[PDB]
C-alpha cells in the first residue's frame, strides 16, 4: 500500500459544509475503520497511520485515514466552533457520501477529540470508539497547561521553520531515533504545500480556544464501547485524562504504553495493532 | 477441569524451607504459568483462578495454581519476613523440584508482590511477568491507608464469620451479583477447614508489616516484560501503585479494567485471558 | 461561650422556604462569618465548630454557626433538588433576616457545596470563601465511590445505632483518641433527639443523588477568593478534588494537612483556625 | 536592604570542603533562617530572596541568603556526588564557622533537596524545614521527566544565550510581568560573571545524574516540622512531589499556590511570606 494508490478525494455536504473536498486515504474492503489525526501543522490521515493501515486491513478491516479539514489534502477552513464537532460532522459527511452505515473510529489527540464528538452527536453511525490521547477535555489536575508540546505546535503554526518542526518532533516521540530525514522532510512538504491552514488554523483557535473544545460534561452519554490509548511520557495531552475518560465513560478500559509520546501507532506500532484489533473483534 | 482432577502436592526444601508442603492444581503441558494468590482469608489458586485456567490451558499453557505458605491446603507457617519474598522462594522451591527451569507469573496482591520478589531475587527463573494489583509498595498519592479492603481483611482474620466474609466479598467485588452462595459457601469452608492459618497471617503481620513488603527502591532491577493490571474500582490496592510499578518497571505496560475491583480476572475474565493469553505468546 | 448561651432561632423566607425555622449559634460582634457542617447523621453547627468559634470571635469576627435545613435543631424537609442549593438558599434567607450585607463562608463537606452554591448564585452576598472538603463535585479520578466514609453515613442513616455511630466516627478522624465519651453520646443524643432528620434525608437523596450536587462546570464563575482545606487521610471526599478546585477556581489556593480526617477544625484546630483567620484578614 | 550592604565571605572546612569560600548575604540578627537557591544558570541567594529577606528581617529573624558551592559569588566546584548532600555538607559549614548552633531551612528546588539532606545528616542543627518545590525526589506519577523546565535549564548551561534566558524565565514564571528590564540583565550578568560554573554544573550532572538525589527513601527518619510549598503551575519539578513529601514525612502540611511556577516567594511574596513566618513562630 502507498499514499498515491490510496488516494481518494469525496465531496461533502452536511451543516454547514457545501461541496466541501475532504482528501482520505482507503484500502481494504472488510467493516469500516475511520481514523482520525492529530492537530499539530502538517498532520494528516497517511502520515499519522502509516504503521497501521496494512495490519488492519490484513486482519479484515477497511481502513480510512481521513484528512480533516484545514488539513493536508482537505479543504481550506477556518472554524468558528470548536473543531471535534466540526471534524465530526465532516466524517458524518464522508459516511452519507461513501453508504457506510456505521464506523469504528480511532482517533488521536484533535482526532479523539473528533470522535468523541461524533459517537455524542450521531451514537446510531459509531461502532466502537478508540481513543489516542484524546485532546481538548479541559484542564488537568496535575499538568501545567498549554502543555510543553501544545506551546510548540503553536509556535510552529506562527513562524513555520525546519528547525521548529525538528523540535515538535523530538517532543511527540519518546525514542527520537524515529525521526529519519524521510519523515522530518515529508511532514516539512506537507508545511510547505499548504502554508494557508497554518494561517487559518491560528485564526480558528482565536475563534474557539481550547476551553471550547471540552465536552466532558456529555461523556456520560457514550454508549460505545471504549479503548482508550495513552502514552505514559505524552508531553501534549495530560495522563490524566485518560483516568477522566475512565471514570466518565460508561463501557471503557485504559492501557498505557511506556516509553511513549503521543503516538502509541508509530512507537508500539505492533502492540498497538495487536490490542486495538482484539478489541474491535472480541469485545 | 476441577479442583480435585487437578489436586496435586509437593514437599519444598529452599532457603528455611525444610519438607514444607505446598498444594497446587495442575493443568496442561506446554509452557508454564504459575498463578498467585491474594492474601484475605481462605484465598487460594483454584478459586483465584478458577475462570481463567481452563482458557490459559486452550491456549496451550501448562497452568500451575499455587497455594502460597499459610493459606489454603499448603502448610502452616508463621512468617518473621515479609511475606512477597518468603512466598517468592517457595515459587523457586516448587519450580526446582518439579524441573521447570522458567516460568511465567501471574500473580494479585500479595501474589503480585510474591511475582516481584520472585523476579528480583530469580532474573533467570523468570518468562514474563504478569502483575495484578500487587500489595506492599508503600504509601499512596491519594488513598488513605490502611485501605478500606485491607481494613476488613484484617477485620475477617481477627474475628472470622459468616456475615464478615459477605462484607469483604461486597468490597471485593465491582458486580456484587457475583456473590454467589456457591462461592460464598466455598470461600467459607477454606477459612473453616483451616483455622490457624488466620491466627498465623495476624502473628506474620505483627513481625513483619506491610512497609516490609515495599520493594519500590528495586523495581528498576526488573529486566521481565511486565504487564500491570488495575482494577478502576479496586478498594484493597491504590489504582495510583499500576503507575508507580509503569514509571519504574523497564518494559512494563498498565491496562486498568472499569467496573471492576481487585479480581479483574473474575469480573473481566474473558477480556483478561485475551490480553494476558496475547501478552504471552507476542510481546 | 456554649451552646446554650449562643443559640437562637430564626424563621426565613426565600425562593420554596416560607416561615422555615433555621437554628444557630452566635458569638461575637464583628465581621460575619457563617461556618457551615457536613452531612452525617447528627450533624450541626455547635459540635462541627466547638473549636473554632472562640478563636475566632477573639479574632473579632461574629461567628454563625448555622443548622442547615434537616439537620439538627432546624425544621425537618424533605428536598427534591440538590442539597446545596437548597441550603444556599437558606443561608441567604438567614442572611437577610439578619441584616447581613456579605458575610465569608466556611463550609465543610454537604457546608462546602453550600458554600459553592452560594457563591455561584449570590456572588455580591459572599466575602471569601473557605472549602474545607466539599461534597458532591463528580467522581474521583482515583477513589472508587462512594467513598468509604459515605457508605459508613448512608448505613447510620439506615440503621442508626450507637455501635454505627462509633464506627463512622473512627472513619472520621485519624486520631480516634478524639473519640471521647462526651462527644460520642452527644452526637447519639442529636440523632436520638430527632429521628425524622435521617428517614428525611435517605428520601432527598433518592430523589436528588450525589451527581446532582456537581457544579464543577460553573466553578469558573466563582469570582470570591477562595481557600482550599483537606484533610491528607480524608475517606469521605477524594483528595483530588482539592486540585480540582484549585485548577477551576480563579483566585484559590490548597492546604492540605497531615494526619487528618475529613474535620481539619477539629484535629487541627490551632493550625487550622490560624490559617483560616490570617486569610480573611490578609488575603 | 542592599545585595552589597548584607554580602559576606566565609571559608568553609568541612568534610570534602578545605578552605572553600561561600558567599551569603546576611540580615536582621534574632534565630537564624538560612534560605537555599534553586539550581538554573545564574541561581544566587540574594535573586532568589530579594521579596522575602526583608519581611522576615522585620519578623524578628536574622536572615542568611547563602549561595551554594558552584553558584554566584562561592567557589567554583565540580562534583562527583549528589548536589543536595554536598551543599548540606556547606550549609553545615557555614553554621559551625558562624556559630549558629540550630537554623531554619528554606530550601526551593536544588536548595529543598540541600535542606533534606540537611535534616537526615545533621538533625540536631535544623529547626524547622520549609521546602519550596524540591528537586530530584525521583519519578512522577504523572509529569514526563525531564521536565519542560529541566530541559530549558541544562539548555542553558550547554548554550548560555540573552534569548535563552529569557526562554527560561518566561517558564519558570506563571506571570511573565515580572519578567522586567532589571531581572532580567541581572540574571544574565551572574551567567556572564562566572562562566566557569556552567561548564562546572553539566559536568557534575554527568558525574552524579538527578537520580543520585534522590533520597524518597529516607524521608520517614526526618523529625523536624516541615512545610511544603508549590506552585501549582511548576514546570520544573512535578506536583505530585508534594504530595510524596506529605505522606512520607510524619509532621508535614502543604500549601499550593495557584497561578504560580516554581517561585511562589516572587510571585506571592506577601502570602509566602505570612505562611512561612506563622509556621516559624507558632507550628
Ligand atoms: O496527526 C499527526 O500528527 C500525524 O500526521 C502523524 C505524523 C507522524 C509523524 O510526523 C512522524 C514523524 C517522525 C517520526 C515518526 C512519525
Ligand atoms: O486470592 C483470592 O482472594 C482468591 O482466592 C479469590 C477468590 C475469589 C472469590 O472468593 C470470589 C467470591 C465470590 C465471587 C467471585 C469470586
Ligand atoms: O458536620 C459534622 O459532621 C459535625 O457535626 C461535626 C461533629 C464532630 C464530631 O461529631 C466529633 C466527634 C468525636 C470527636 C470529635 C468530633
Ligand atoms: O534560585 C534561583 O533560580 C534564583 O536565583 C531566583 C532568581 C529569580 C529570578 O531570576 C527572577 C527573574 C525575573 C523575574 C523574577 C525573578
Amino acid at each position: 500500500l502507498t499514499e498515491s494508490s490510496t488516494s481518494k478525494f469525496v465531496k461533502i455536504n452536511e451543516k454547514g459544509f457545501s461541496d466541501f473536498n475532504i482528501h482520505y486515504n482507503e484500502a481494504g474492503n472488510g467493516e469500516t475503520v475511520i481514523m482520525l489525526h492529530g492537530g499539530g501543522p502538517g498532520a494528516g490521515g497517511w502520515s499519522n497511520y502509516y504503521r497501521n493501515v496494512g495490519p488492519f486491513v490484513d486482519a479484515g478491516y477497511r481502513v480510512i485515514l481521513k484528512d480533516s479539514p484545514g488539513f493536508n489534502k482537505s479543504d481550506a477552513v477556518v472554524m468558528d466552533e470548536q473543531r471535534g464537532l466540526v471534524n465530526a460532522r465532516a466524517v458524518k459527511g464522508l459516511m452519507d457520501a461513501l453508504d457506510i452505515d456505521r464506523a469504528h473510529l480511532v482517533g488521536n489527540s484533535m482526532g479523539g477529540a473528533t470522535a468523541l464528538n461524533f459517537a455524542l452527536e450521531y451514537p446510531d453511525r459509531i461502532g466502537k470508539l478508540i481513543l489516542m490521547g484524546p485532546g481538548g477535555l479541559g484542564p488537568s489536575m496535575f499538568a501545567p497547561m498549554p502543555m510543553e508540546g501544545i506551546k510548540l505546535l503553536f509556535k510552529l503554526y506562527a513562524e513555520p521553520s525546519y528547525e521548529t518542526l525538528k523540535q515538535m518532533l523530538q517532543v511527540f516521540l519518546y525514542d527520537q531515533s524515529l525521526i529519519t530525514e524521510e519523515l522530518l522532510q515529508g511532514r516539512w512538504e506537507a508545511i510547505q504545500r499548504q502554508p494557508e491552514h497554518l494561517k487559518n488554523f491560528l485564526i480558528s483557535a482565536q475563534k474557539a480556544p481550547l476551553s471550547t473544545w471540552d465536552v466532558t460534561a456529555r461523556l456520560g452519554e457514550i454508549k460505545a464501547k471504549t479503548f482508550i490509548t495513552w502514552g505514559r511520557d505524552d508531553r501534549f495531552v495530560p495522563l490524566d485524562h485518560g483516568l477522566k475518560l475512565l471514570w466518565n465513560i460508561d463501557d471503557a478500559r485504559l492501557h498505557v504504553f511506556s516509553k511513549c509520546g503521543q503516538w502509541a501507532q508509530w512507537e508500539h506500532a505492533d502492540e498497538f495493532n495487536r490490542l486495538v484489533i482484539d478489541f474491535l473483534r472480541h469485545a
